[PDB]
């Protein structure tokens, strides 16, 4: 991975001390941003739902995955699953009990800095993976972008500046998602979003990621040409907000 500090190393030095999985995946790719075109062409607001245990910055929410992945299933496009251990308190057999209940993609939410950790999101049911341009060199994700298509996953390119996506567009990446936090913090940051999005080719599926919480936000989104849109936060908190969140 690149030079990191705080945090972020942290659980980047966890990752690639992650022991992989042994499972045989039991279920087909069904590919997220494919079903995000459809979602498009039918004219229905896209959100992927995320489940996380816990955050770094102190969300605590009990409440149980398999029924809260059943809930959203119903609504969403797809589900995002962390599996992040220490900071986020995920798990590996969180995701294969979601992903042997629910029939739509799901992305597996991780900090992946190495090939076992594809083959776990294979291997686990999940659909696809992110990976972050501020956390591996373009060589790793070179790598890594074409060790997931081998697969038959699209995996999403996370940028949060305009030089990630300078990154993202040279690598070749067609699923794009636009993180609006500092990595520091994790606190909102919606600065550079409106024109980080501006920037975006039109044959890119666009996500939009972080700090989501209100129907406006996803519909002046929408017209600005973001195809889909990753919420987890508010969902955790509210998971009746999904049929806010899609009107």
């Amino acid at each position: 991975p690149r030079y990191l500090k705080g945090w972020l190393k942290d659980v980047v030095q966890l990752s690639l001390r992650r022991p992989s999985f042994r499972a045989s995946r039991q279920r087909p790719i069904i590919s997220l941003n494919e079903r995000i075109l459809e979602f498009n062409k039918r004219n229905i607001t896209a959100i992927i739902a995320g489940y996380d245990r816990k955050s770094p910055s102190g969300l605590d929410v009990e409440r149980d995955p398999i029924e809260y992945s059943k809930f959203m299933e119903r609504y969403a496009v797809g589900l995002s699953i962390t599996t992040e251990e220490k900071y986020f308190n995920g798990s590996y057999e969180t995701l294969r009990k979601i992903a042997s209940s629910v029939s739509i993609p799901i992305l597996m939410a991780d900090f992946i800095v190495k090939e076992s950790q594809i083959d776990d999101a294979y291997n686990l049911g999940a659909d696809t993976v992110a990976l972050i341009v501020k956390i591996l060199t373009e060589r790793e994700l070179e790598s890594l972008l074409e060790y997931a298509r081998s697969y038959g996953m699209e995996p999403l390119i996370k940028i949060n500046d305009e030089n990630d996506l300078d990154i993202a567009l040279r690598i070749g990446a067609r699923f794009i998602g636009i993180v609006s936090a500092d990595w520091e913090t994790l606190e909102i940051n919606k600065e550079n979003q409106r024109k980080l999005i501006s920037m975006i080719p039109s044959n890119v599926v666009k996500v939009a990621a972080f700090g989501i919480s209100e129907r406006n936000e996803i519909e002046e989104l929408r017209k600005l040409g973001v195809n889909a849109f990753s919420i987890h936060s508010s969902l955790m908190r509210n998971p009746e907000k999904i049929k806010e969140f899609i009107l």
